[PDB]
């Protein structure tokens, strides 16, 4: 089930990073089926759980679109991500800070740095955020957080200042292990008010919104 | 469909509450239908909703369950309330203790402390925190409070005490009112971790669990 929403939302995700698909438009189910391999029924259910996300506007009768995603949904996106993570953060400091698994991003952080390989960023980006909200073990949180996932992973990629965030990430993590709590808060403040910033000006490169 | 997951949400609740039903037991779906005088798929369609908030335990080829609540469940509710009401009323602070609904609502708490009705409580109590969710004018919060209400309206549920919640809401729009920002936040989180304590002591009258 995540499995074919997954496939369905990463075709989509790579058309409109492509500029193939445009904001706002109509999706042809039957083409996302012969690309995929999937069939319809598994397809269109896969499209009403994004539109359950907000990536899709589901028009009864008519069909299935792309989100006009516009500075709204942009600034909704990390706003939202603000409160969730900065409020795992801050409760969960100790746990986060002393978890290995920062250590091995902390690796890949390190290796954009230098490499600039933008599947490592994607990776390691995503490891970090979710840290945070995992160390909560507030099992709702962190489905909430899941719920809403392709929605920031799209929204993540609007931007094109990957290694710029890359360093941000690096400065944060190193808040972290110095067990400055209250710096790693400002700082995660204030990556995600600049991603939101950068991203909201590239917006008018993507057709239509 | 918000429609129906609401009566039959409605009916589960108000027979756990009548201890009719049992935390953990199984549905019988043509029962719920019979109450309800609504047909067997539509049922299993809310049902399949409330499983999502995680009111309802599916077993596939097996059935549908009440979700066996218990502490976690209660304290995860409670922490996720406070982790997204703190963040409205924080940011949203003059937006809120300007609005004529809280005014409204004032209205209420003062009749709860001279009347005790419980409905009226009830009415007040969803207006008041909902308040601090929708002031904050972001849809896909407002979206992922109204997701998980049902959840939050049982566990608000399970406690007996609602007169001592009805004095604390009323400190807190107090502080609202006179501009302590930080006062107000400290008693909301106050609020929280005390109804959480009371409904954890509570729970134990509830059959299993
Ligand atoms: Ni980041
Ligand atoms: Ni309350």
């Amino acid at each position: 089930v995540d499995l074919v929403r997954t496939k369905v939302y990463n075709l989509l995700k790579e058309m409109i990073l492509n500029h193939e698909l445009k904001l706002g438009e109509k999706l042809n189910v039957r083409e996302l089926s012969e690309k995929l391999g999937i069939s319809f029924t598994p397809v269109r259910d896969a499209l009403l759980q994004l539109a359950t996300e907000g990536l899709v506007k589901v028009v009864p009768r008519v069909g299935f679109f792309v989100t006009d995603v516009d500075e709204k949904f942009i600034r909704e996106t990390i706003e939202t991500r603000i409160m969730m993570e900065v409020f795992c953060l801050e409760n969960y400091f100790d746990k986060i800070a002393g978890s290995e698994e920062l250590l091995e991003i902390k690796g890949e952080i390190d290796d954009v740095a230098a490499s600039a390989a933008r599947e490592i960023f994607d990776d390691s980006d995503e490891r970090l955020h979710k840290l945070f909200i995992r160390a909560s073990g507030n099992e709702l949180i962190i489905s909430l957080y899941e719920k809403i996932w392709d929605r920031i992973d799209l929204v993540r990629h609007l931007n094109e200042r990957y290694v710029v965030s890359n360093r941000e990430h690096k400065e944060l993590i190193e808040r972290i292990i110095s067990g400055d709590k209250e710096g790693a808060i400002e700082k995660l403040k204030e990556h995600l008010k600049n991603v939101e910033a950068e991203t909201i000006k590239n917006l008018y490169t993507y057709e239509r919104s």
